[PDB]
């Protein structure tokens, strides 16, 4: 019979090509141990000292006595980007693409006598393979599990393209009487005949059994036999939806019939479900219209050790389920087996895709290389029935847009993106007829006016209306527009979302300034949009996950230690009327702080997020009122004033009681500068910024820009300015990366004493601009340049101890080249 | 007048040796563009590609053009360990010390006309240095700020061992009345003499003008002017404690005498105190007594960047004193005065040690640089009121008592020992006879019989009875011992804790498990001790916070490296804060809960509650538990968890308002009878041979503590309880792997026919080699499974097999070859 265990140990690896490291006799001493999955570049110094070469994995195999008469199946699950297996120094194949499996019959070249020798030759810089663009271009790695898989000589075919060469469908389906049909390979690997007997049996969701099918065959040695048997019409069958998720297991064994012997095994689960993208009327789920509720994903774990991703997957999916989501798209998910199991099991429908992303160029053997690719996705996952569609491209127009203009320059790559598009169409229902065939764009309207929207069954969109450029309201304008022209075919936003920092906190929030406040609008937004309009088949946010690379990726709901960000519960509140949801909305925003007039209490708003009609909030056991709820959320000013208070909400929901509650830290800031209140303070500002930011280096809440007030403190002059660049030489990236442009002067009123003031600069203007600083009319800086001493987007921090023997402390800032600017300021009591 | 900046931006930077690279015509366009402060090596693995040498600094210096007259003092706040200063090639100087600041006046060597270029060169690698021992024996980089003064051609000496060059000290301190000497040097570094009014002003603690004292000065040109300047003794001064802590500021100022032209001016402040130790009574403030609540304190910020370390040193004070801790123990420090500058002001009592550690090596150009050290320490922190005694070594025996055990290899070690012992005791009252002095001993009457405990004036005890072997109680037995046989040796318990790992949980815990609750035993076991003992003068508790070193015990502390507070933390707060209400629910540190679950009876785990309330009530979900009365500032709590997202919530009441606090938390059931329902998507994890929960950080899984099989249920079969303290080879996971079931027989559950994926979890750890087969329900899935053949000792193996159970029960066997079985952990989940 069959038996399957992992080779994840024990592993050697050398980080570079070698002379035939697929020898046995080779001294692998001085590599390094390593234990499978294993990830390649999980150390960041963007490209340079970014790896982009081949590597060598080594792992010796004494095998099982209990095997010499056994055939084995060498499986890896994903392994990118590129991989070529050594057994005893003999070439055994290749496999192209990190996120299907592969998988070799290696029996041959195998002895039982002295141990043999498994290596594998990976590499992850092949521009010939997807993606050829985007976080992953250089994902290295056996990143997932490897199998020794080894059967009797009468098994089923585990060398179809790396999947378990079974495919059962259901041809028929209706709410009273469905179909199934089971089809496969067997492979007879013995040098004889052979005289076999194949069994079905089909288990309601209940474990009993449904229905037996028995149907034996006969194979010459060597033979692969093409079996394809019909099953008796399920009756009042069991249907599945994300909310009922009911599987029928079909058990697969092969018997010996001379001797009724069992040979091989092989469960899947399949399910009875229907469904229809209608181009006006949405999305139906087995004859019941349904909205989708989708997130997407792609492979997020974090680095948590020396080349060693997490292995979070399944937590990670009972977060997004818990959530109340009912689709998935998935790309770039190596092994996504793992997830799609949950996903039928447990319920969510979902889209798969290989990654051709963003442009089409002439690399030879991309579009031979892509085919295969598509075609492994399409067998090694064909029995999910959670999967209802298959993509294969994802904004495949826009690094083309950018990089050929002329109409002359853009015939010769639009006719070679076309055509790869219509070539894989093509293998795509050639492979499996049963699902519908996808294509996301991105938001320009040149996929209709090049045809690349007419190929597919169903089209998405990745719209970023009110991030990247526009207003929010033209999402809705965006979709409707596009619903007028093109009524057939039937639209998933298939990307949204914008991103945020739980460092950026704002009162007055606008897109891009990466406030947690302004994700929370723009969602806020879409998510109506997405379910009260009908034509909108559904959405799949943005990946559900925040993650890093060194080559913007902040936009998911879960930061990257799988903490959910407060707007995590919106969703929640509104896709999960089952249970109640009350979140204080502030797990984000912990470290509060805010300038305070005289003992005049500070307001600040606390946001909740709630599927509750109303709801009080209480800080420190004093009720700040009752509120309606209105689109699952409800602000309140909240009156800080004490420094560990305490937020305490409630109210009711099916009869019963629900609460929740939380503490934060507070800190008061003076508006006023007296010699009191100026001890043990460090006050510091983000000047050009309406935003509170939390330092990391510092712990310190550096404060929002406020205008220069007798008796206060702030800017004079000067317009906000603001950059996007990697700003190197600090953790505090955010915070240099907004300034006050043509700015005046700085001031504070503040007593006489001793102070040290820190300034901020980084030039982010690549005539260039040098200006003086003085204070209280002495000139501490005669000439600074940022860039030519720093350089453009380089930091400088500048410390002066100043002998303040004035009321104030007036900074002024002196033009000479170009432009006076200011990125922050900072001012201390010493004496 | 005086103009102080740093430098710290624009700098390029070279890890290793290079040559004319002091030089200011040198190419550094391939060079690195770094930004100060610099730690080197924020990489961890031992040994191996942790740097050990030289590396070089370079910056282009445009000198003002209205500082053309004035003198350029250049001051390295700390660079470790050594560094040498090239200003356009020439050597200007040098310095010998990770921890203390260094100055030089370097008006000769800069062009007032051209660019100067400043050059650098580190050296880390020094084994003649202090510390060469213990986690900052190779600690480098210019880690702090490096600043430019410009002063006038007459100022305070600025390059007195790199210090402010004044020293203010109180001669006579008492209720009634007390005395200020104010002292300093006058540099005149012009080419003529000079006719200057030399003026201190004395300002109360309120701000206003206590006195001014003038006193007219002449100096020669290049003359060090040293004045000592009494002041009208202070008539009912504001006394200086932690809780009260009023500061007179002093200010100095240098004019000419002739134009009443303001030259230099110095700040700093003074206060009015003093203290005793004594043997029998304990430790007195002020002729009261006082308890030290302390923490020690080191080098402690987490790496944030490439090369880029925090600077957080001014929270994690307010940390510190949010606690209500009263004493700060300083040690591997650098630009400490950024701390004592907290001390001073927010309130709190410190000492200091320069890190003379371990052992005391046969090291021409140590002692002497030790000593130079030591002068350093005290010169650059002399005015700081709130430091009461200067130390210099900690368990100096450690190491030579295991490197040597012959009474004959040992003579020379101990007599080099007390000799530089001896010497810097004797700098030390030379340089500071205000201050009382100390050492800090490791757990060995040894510091007795050899002597070096007749050197200081008080004696530290470093304590870790019931975590480094023993039991709690033989902590206050030591103590009771040495306070009978040396009753004049004022005591401080100098160091103790116990480690712990957010990860870990027992209920019952054992020292070396790492759980989260023996830390909580530990701990609640020694603060008492702590208060209610007179000879004790008081403890400082290990290093205030976790943290990481990338050489070969390091999580004692309070609070997590990413400067959230632990849960103890507030067992601290509660017993040494009265003005606030503290009241904290113990469950930070567990907000992933798990247990074994009967049916739907709910699982009863520990909720622990810290709090200075008399009496707490605890709810869970809104059902109250009941209130309980406080006892050693602790309740604890048996919560009932059913539902998996709880919402404990306290209250009580202090000082006659209401005190509250709440918390939502996560809980999963783990069923202890298996069916063909409840293993719809579980995954059931055993951390096997421990008693310890642990939550995965690779998964999230919380793997439950091995229970024995039992019929109907699940569980091991056989062998004893294995533990071991390496740390393991290729996994997040460690604690995991660092815990097995030696000798196990086999492991077993029962559940219905089906497919399961199995997980097992092997690390040899024990020095033939063992192996082994294993069958499940007799299929055999290993043959001959050897963990250290295959992989090696100390490494981690996860084996994963997928099988098919027609029994009503999982049966794993293991059948021993060589050596013994044994596994470190298992995890099942079903699938078909
Ligand atoms: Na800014
Ligand atoms: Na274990």
């Amino acid at each position: 019979q069959r038996q399957t265990q992992t080779i994840n140990d024990s592993w050697k690896f050398l980080k570079g090509e070698c002379t035939a490291a697929a020898d046995s006799a080779f001294d692998d001493s001085k590599w390094t141990s390593i234990h499978l999955p294993h990830t390649w570049n999980t150390d960041a110094y963007t490209e340079k000292d970014y790896y982009r070469g081949t590597g060598w994995y080594r792992r010796q195999l004494t095998l099982p006595q209990g095997w010499k008469e056994k055939q084995i199946i060498l499986r890896l699950d994903a392994a990118g980007k590129s991989a070529t297996i050594y057994i005893n120094g003999k070439n055994v194949g290749e496999h192209a693409g990190g996120y299907t499996a592969c998988s070799f019959n290696i029996t041959p070249f195998l002895s039982f006598d002295t141990p043999n020798t498994l290596a594998v030759c990976v590499d992850n810089a092949r521009q010939d393979i997807a993606p050829i663009s985007g976080d992953f271009t250089f994902f290295g790695g056996i990143y997932r599990d490897v199998w020794l898989t080894a059967v009797p000589n009468q098994h089923f075919n585990l060398t179809n393209h790396g999947s378990d060469g079974l495919f059962i469908s259901t041809p028929q389906v209706s709410e009273e009487q469905a179909t199934l049909s089971i089809r496969g390979e067997v492979k007879n690997d013995a040098p004889e005949k052979a005289t076999l007997e194949l069994t079905h049996t089909i288990y309601r969701p209940d474990g009993t059994l449904l229905q037996t099918l028995k149907k034996n065959i006969q194979l010459k040695a060597g033979e692969t036999y093409a079996f394809s048997n019909e099953a008796t019409p399920v009756l009042k069958p069991e249907l599945w939806t994300p909310e009922t998720p009911r599987l029928y297991r079909v058990e697969t064994t092969l018997r010996n019939r001379k001797t009724k012997t069992l040979l091989d095994q092989s469960n899947h689960y399949t399910a009875f479900r229907w469904f229809r993208f209608d181009g006006d009327e949405g999305f139906f789920l087995n004859g019941k219209p349904y909205k989708l509720r989708g997130i997407c994903r792609h492979q997020d774990q974090k680095p948590i050790g020396p080349a060693l991703t997490a292995e979070m997957h399944r937590r990670d999916f009972l977060l997004m389920k818990e959530m109340g989501a009912n689709f998935i798209r998935i790309s770039h998910y190596p092994q996504a087996d793992a997830l799609l199991e949950m996903c039928d099991k447990l319920g969510m429908l979902a889209w798969e895709e290989i990654p051709i992303i963003d442009i089409v160029p002439n690399t030879p053997g991309y579009g031979d290389n892509c085919e295969r690719n598509l075609r492994e996705m399409i067998r090694q996952h064909y029995n999910h029935p959670s999967i209802i569609t298959w993509g294969y491209m994802n904004e495949i127009l826009l690094v083309t847009q950018r990089k050929y203009k002329t109409e002359a320059e853009l015939k010769p790559v639009l006719e070679r993106t076309l055509a790869l598009a219509n070539r894989l169409e093509r293998v795509l229902k050639e492979e499996d007829s049963t699902r519908i065939s996808t294509m996301a764009f991105h938001g320009s309207n040149s996929y209709n006016e090049t045809g690349l929207s007419k190929i597919t069954d169903i089209v998405g969109w990745n719209l970023y209306q009110g991030w990247y450029g526009g207003d929010l309201t033209g999402f809705e304008k965006f979709l409707a527009q596009q619903h007028q022209n093109h009524p057939t075919h039937p639209m998933i936003v298939s990307e949204y979302g914008a991103g945020s920092d739980k460092r950026l906190h704002s009162l007055h929030p606008r897109a891009f300034d990466f406030s947690i406040e302004y994700q929370q609008k723009y969602l806020e937004h879409y998510l109506p949009v997405l379910e009260d309009t009908p034509y909108i088949c559904g959405g799949t946010h943005w990946n559900f996950i925040d993650f890093s690379s060194a080559l913007i990726n902040n936009k998911g709901l879960v930061y990257a230690d799988r903490t959910p960000k407060d707007v995590y519960h919106y969703y929640q509140a509104a896709w999960r009327k089952d249970i109640p949801v009350l979140h204080i909305a502030s797990r984000d925003w912990t470290d509060r702080a805010g300038v305070q007039q005289g003992n005049a209490p500070v307001y600040l708003p606390v946001k909740i997020y709630t599927n509750l009609s109303e709801v009080e909030l209480f800080i420190d056991g004093i009720s700040l009122g009752k509120q309606k709820t209105e689109n699952y959320t409800a602000t309140f000013e909240v009156p800080f004033s004490n420094r560990n208070p305490f937020l305490f909400a409630q109210g009711n929901y099916q009869g019963k009681t629900v609460q929740d509650g939380l503490r934060i830290n507070f800190t008061p800031i003076p508006a006023c500068l007296d010699a009191n209140n100026l001890k043990g303070l460090e006050l510091a500002v983000n000047v050009g910024s309406q935003c509170f930011f939390t330092s990391d280096e510092s712990q310190l809440t550096w404060l929002p820009d406020q205008p220069y007030a007798a008796g206060s403190w702030g800017y004079i002059g000067g317009k906000e300015g603001t950059a996007q660049t990697e700003i190197q030489n600090t953790a505090d990236g955010p915070l240099f990366q907004t300034l006050r442009n043509e700015i005046e002067g700085y001031r504070f009123d503040a007593p006489q004493g001793v102070y040290e003031i820190e300034l901020l600069f980084t030039d982010i203007f690549r005539r260039e601009s040098t200006f003086g600083i003085s204070i209280n009319g002495e000139v501490v800086e005669e000439s600074l340049s940022p860039c030519k001493e720093s350089g453009y987007f380089r930091a400088l921090r500048k410390k002066y101890y100043i002998t303040n023997d004035k009321e104030y402390i007036d900074i002024r800032f002196h033009s000479t080249s170009g432009t006076c600017f200011l990125n922050g300021i900072k001012l201390r009591n010493i004496y």
